[PDB]
């Protein structure tokens, strides 16, 4: 009945990542303080989840993208979005 | 099938704050350590998600709540909720 | 259409702990940097949302857990998960 979002936040600029669940896919809108932007995930899903962490200045991002079928980890590490381990049984 | 809800927490006390969207409505619920109360949060909405992150001892707080047309961010920077210049296209 | 997930996590290691609502029950599963595990959390909810925080190196978790009637807050503080104070109305 609406779009479904996640939010993280890092830092004291602060850095925000706002995660939409629309119409079949997950897109990402960013904040690092000079304007809102589109980022680069783009995954399909239905559901999503994120959490974040900083190791000294560096982020660390997990988003949990749902599609009907799978929940699937994507990992940011400073360098590409990449599959992580997750696994909802195992 | 059931309402939807969203939380964050600061500080080692801590605070925490629950919004929860149920009947076209999401409002907020409080711990600030002495008891749960209702916050002045409340806007429309079927789907909210909430980040908050602390300068010095001050909090900010930035809700998205999502109506069936749209997603607003409210933010609170110790001075009541105001109006965020997120959007999900640019 | 699909599960519903949230996310916290902790430290520099980190610690994850990724909670899904499914077919009527919220499970956990939990990363500590060794592999994915189920975790003890397991309620009846077709809605979840989390938060943490660190009291030192102990690690506060709570859990709201929403059924088709109830949102019931459950409380991790490092000795079992316990039912906690919150309320949606007082």
């Amino acid at each position: 009945s609406s779009v479904q979002t996640a939010a993280t936040s890092w830092g004291t600029v602060p850095s925000i990542r706002v995660y939409t669940a629309n119409n079949g896919r997950i897109t990402e809108r960013c904040w690092d303080g000079r304007g809102w932007y589109t980022g680069a995930f783009n995954r399909p899903g239905r559901n999503v989840s994120v959490t974040s962490w900083l190791v000294g200045s560096a982020i660390h991002i997990r988003v949990y993208a749902s599609t009907g079928t799978t929940t699937t980890e994507w990992c940011w590490d400073g360098n590409g979005w990449t599959r992580g381990a997750y696994t909802a049984t195992n």
